[PDB]
């Protein structure tokens, strides 16, 4: 009768075993305990599933050509107003946006693959908006504007800006207003490496290394500042960040 196929974000879907006189396959799913139907033209379970809550809300399930992600929309009545949306990822990433009024996006909820988090809330018709990254261990506050992402880390006179682009490339400065040059903190990123690189007095002190895990470790140069001693240590908590830039 039916084969039941396995989606993203661990939805199924049900396709007709043959099709109809029209060459079109039927499908069915249950989401969120809604029945959604649809038609496709193709037989492995991609296309589009529509129905309606009690309430008038329309509910959509689009499900990619070759299976590889799902996006779940809810509608207010007119069916074009957005409410949510989930688009999911095979690799497991996934994000859910809330929209306002207006149908327009005023939260945003990136979840990596490795299971980390962006999380931007407070979305403004300006592009601004606070931002949150949940990593293994601790969290960064900071804020989006139309240009990027800035998460920030404040010790003492020094401030860490951690600044990811639209399309996730990471990018770390550090600024102190320490005014002394004994102890004034400097430092060069390495796009190269991902590495921010802290300087003190002439004298090369740690390397950051901000690795594709979305994690941090730390290492410390030598008394000279040309070598690197012992092993590169993760960063499990804020406050280690902070113990980095005194």
């Amino acid at each position: 009768n039916s084969v039941s196929v396995d989606l993203p974000g661990s939805m199924k879907v049900l396709v007709s075993k043959s099709s109809n006189a029209d060459g079109k396959y039927d499908l069915i799913a249950t989401v969120d305990a809604l029945e959604l139907s649809g038609t496709s033209d193709k037989n492995n379970g991609s296309g589009v599933l529509e129905g309606v809550k009690a309430d008038a809300s329309k509910v959509k399930l689009t499900i990619s050509d070759d299976l590889g992600q799902t996006t779940l929309e809810v509608f207010k009545s007119d069916g074009s107003t957005l409410v949510s949306k989930f688009v999911t990822s095979k690799d497991k990433s996934s994000t859910f946006e809330k929209f306002n009024e207006k149908g327009e996006v005023s939260e945003k909820f990136i979840t990596r693959a490795d299971g980390t988090r962006l999380e931007y809330t407070g979305i403004k018709s300006d592009g601004s908006g606070k931002a949150k990254e949940v990593l293994k261990g601790y969290v960064l506050e900071g804020t989006l504007t139309a240009e990027k992402t800035t998460l920030v880390v404040k010790e003492g006179t020094v401030t860490l800006s951690k600044n990811i682009s639209k399309s996730g490339e990471v990018s770390v400065e550090l600024n102190d207003t320490d005014s002394s040059a004994a102890t004034k903190k400097t430092a060069a990123w390495n796009s190269g490496t991902s590495t921010l690189t802290i300087t003190v007095n002439s004298k090369k002190t740690k390397d950051l290394v901000f690795t594709s895990s979305n994690t941090i470790t730390v290492q410390q140069y030598d008394s000279n500042g040309t070598s690197l001693e012992g092993s590169a240590v993760e960063i499990t908590k804020l406050d280690e960040i902070k113990n980095a830039l005194k």
